[PDB]
Order: structure tokens, then sequence, then C-alpha cells
């Protein structure tokens, strides 16, 4: 697979846009995960499947029995990780660009996290999209929080809902979801 369009797909807390703590996440917002699944494992031409890429401390966030993440192709970062095809659904790199030359029959590919591979990716020219859930909160600074995007969103442009639709096919979007004291919305954001 040769020059990717890739799409950074997170949740942030707005407005400093915290996504971590401690190595954790520091909400469980169901609808959000299941929206994650969705646009992720979802294809729109038969007889493929897209990719996820992650750091290694995400990749061994997740329980050792829920990952690999069903349906998709994982592929995991380290810096001290030579290419390596360890089975079907796990590659092992340490670029994203690398990774994706051992690549076929693959459509999308979503940067999953975290805060170290968010920043360093948000200034590839090959992410060409930003899926952000934008996540508010009465009282944020109550959060308990030490992990954030540094987004320069200056040089982005958020796209009207309909953009975002189209992105994600027949996948329902509701407006302003609140779960516990949390309500949030899903986003587009393209180059500016
Ligand atoms: N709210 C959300 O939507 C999301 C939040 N998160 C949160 O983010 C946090 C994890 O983020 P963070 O701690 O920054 O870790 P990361 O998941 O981003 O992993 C960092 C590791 O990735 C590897 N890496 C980083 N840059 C490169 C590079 N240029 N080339 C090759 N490998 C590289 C290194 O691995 P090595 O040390 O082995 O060399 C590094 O230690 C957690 O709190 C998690 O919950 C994660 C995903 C989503
Ligand atoms: C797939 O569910 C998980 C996803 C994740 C990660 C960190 C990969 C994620 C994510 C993510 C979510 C939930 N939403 C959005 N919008 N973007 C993401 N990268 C970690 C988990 O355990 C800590 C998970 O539970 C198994």
């Amino acid at each position: 697979m040769l020059k990717p369009n890739v799409a950074i797909i997170v949740a942030a807390l707005k407005p400093a846009l915290g996504i971590g703590y401690k190595g954790k996440m520091p909400w469980r917002l169901r609808k959000e995960i299941r929206y994650f699944k969705d646009v992720t494992t979802r294809t729109t031409k038969p007889n493929t499947r897209n990719a996820v890429i992650m750091g290694r401390k995400t990749w061994e966030s997740i329980p050792q029995k829920f990952r690999p993440l069903p349906d998709r192709l994982n592929i995991i970062l380290s810096r001290s990780y030579e290419n390596e095809i360890i089975d079907d659904n796990i590659i092992h790199a340490s670029s994203i660009e690398s990774s994706l030359n051992l690549v076929s029959d693959v459509e999308r590919v979503f940067i999953i996290g975290g805060a170290e591979i968010y920043n360093e990716l948000i200034n590839n020219s090959l992410v060409s999209h930003l899926l952000i859930t934008e996540i508010e909160h009465p009282s944020p600074e109550s959060i308990e929080m030490d992990t954030f995007l540094k987004f320069p969103l200056e040089s982005w442009t958020k796209q009207p809902k309909s953009e975002l639709q189209k992105f994600v096919g027949d996948t329902v979007l509701e407006d302003d979801i609140k779960e516990g004291d949390f309500t949030y919305n899903y986003t587009l954001w393209t180059r500016k």
C-alpha cells in the first residue's frame, strides 16, 4: 500500500483536549466505544478490511484477550520493533508507511492512539482526516488528566455533518449524546 490516506480517530475532552490519565481512559462512554468499533470496522468495497495503527503503550492497554481488535488489521509501532508480520491480523513496525508497504486489500487506515503517536502524526501529510469525538463536561478541570492532544487545529477545517455522514455511511450519528456528566459529538476535520 503506497501513500495511503490516513485518518486519526480519537475522543477528547474540551477545551484542553485531554485523552488519558495514568495510561488509561478517564471515561467509559459506551456509545462512543461502539462508534469507534463501527467506524474502524466498516468497509465500502467487498472483500476488504481496514487497518488500525497504534503505539505500543495503547496496544498494551487493551486487555490481552480482547486484542487484536477483531475484523481489522492491527499494526503496533515501537522504536524497538523491526518489521515483522506476526499473523494475518498483527503487524509490528516502526513507521506507518513501512508497516503498510507490507499490505494489500486494506481500504481505510486509522490511527487509534495514543497521545505520543497522535501528536507526531498530526504533522504527517498522509493524515488527511481527523475524526474527533468532542467531549464536554460542566467541570472539565475536575477530571484527572495527564495526557493531551497537541493539535494545531487552525490548520484544519471542521466539516459539516453531511461530510461526516458520507464518511461513515449509514452509521447513525446522534447529537449531544449524554453519558453520566459527559456530553459528546462526533466531528470530522480535513486539512485547511
Ligand atoms: N481518549 C482516546 O480516544 C484515546 C486515549 N488513549 C490514551 O493515550 C494514552 C497512551 O498514549 P501514550 O502514553 O502517549 O502512548 P502511545 O500509545 O502513543 O505509545 C507510545 C509508544 O509508541 C512508540 N512510538 C512512539 N513514536 C514512535 C515512532 N515515531 N516510531 C516508532 N514507534 C514510536 C514507542 O514505543 P516503545 O516505547 O516500545 O519504543 C512509544 O513509547 C493512554 O492513557 C490511553 O488511554 C489512547 C487511544 C485513544
Ligand atoms: C476496543 O475497545 C477498546 C479500545 C481502546 C483504545 C485505546 C484502542 C481506543 C480507542 C478509541 C475510542 C474508544 N474512541 C475513539 N473515538 N477513538 C479511539 N481511538 C482501549 C481499550 O481498552 C483500554 C478498549 O477496550 C478493549
